[PDB]
């Protein structure tokens, strides 16, 4: 079973791959396409590491958890490297495959953290914020391709950005103090941010001038920052 899982992630860090590297063949100096490299890699690195994780602890929870946020982080990479694809030379699409990256980042994080703790709630809740930032990274990149050049693209790609940053300092503080109440507050609000912008990411797919979408954006971005400003030790 977790086999298949593994072999489902590392099909579509494969995906990831092929996208960056037709964007590296068509335009080898550009910007976009060397950073759609490393985020393919940095997808890739995740997938391995939550392997990794499932072989050293069989059918644990943490293991498919991990797997799962793999997953969504290399299909945040697939949809960013799209953009890419579809928009050269958009800061959009930069910013896009910036975003996937920090979702990537993050899921990496959240499984070093669980290969370190395995037996830590504040492991499952570092990879479940981690999944739902890359989450609120593939939902952000779909708007963006549905709505390429839309303030509420690049709001929500901000948006998205803000939430990876703040799971990423909250697993880090996680893993400075592990068994911390202020880790788990942290990582808390920081998944609540990511919920949140993905909540905002999908009113705006369907209604992209959503003034709902506008405020829960808004919101979520004080929020992000409120951890960011809060959970640096």
């Amino acid at each position: 079973d977790i086999e298949k899982l593994c072999k489902k992630a590392e099909s579509e860090a494969r995906e990831a791959r092929s996208k960056a590297e037709e964007l590296r063949q068509r335009h080898p100096d550009s910007q976009a396409a060397r950073d759609a490299q490393k985020l393919a890699s940095q997808a890739e690195e995740a997938v391995k590491l939550a392997c990794e994780l499932a072989q050293e602890h069989p059918n644990a929870d943490i293991a498919k958890l991990c797997i799962k946020a793999a997953s969504e982080a290399a299909e945040a990479a697939s949809k960013a490297a799209e953009l890419a694809q579809r928009h050269p030379d958009s800061q959009a699409a930069r910013d896009a495959i910036k975003l996937a990256s920090q979702a990537a980042e993050a899921v990496k994080l959240a499984c070093e953290l669980a290969q370190e703790h395995p037996n830590a709630d504040i492991a499952k809740l570092c990879i479940k914020a981690a999944s739902e930032a890359a989450e609120a990274a593939s939902k952000a990149a779909e708007l963006a391709q549905r709505h390429p050049d839309s303030q509420a693209a690049r709001d929500a790609i901000k948006l998205a950005s803000q939430a990876a940053e703040a799971v990423k300092l909250a697993c880090e503080l996680a893993q400075e103090h592990p068994n911390a109440d202020i880790a788990k507050k942290c990582i808390k609000a920081a998944s609540e941010a990511a919920e949140e912008a993905s909540k905002a990411a999908e009113e705006a797919q369907r209604h992209p001038d959503s003034q709902k979408a506008r405020d829960e954006i808004k919101e979520a971005s004080q929020k992000a920052e409120e951890v960011k400003e809060r959970c640096e030790r």
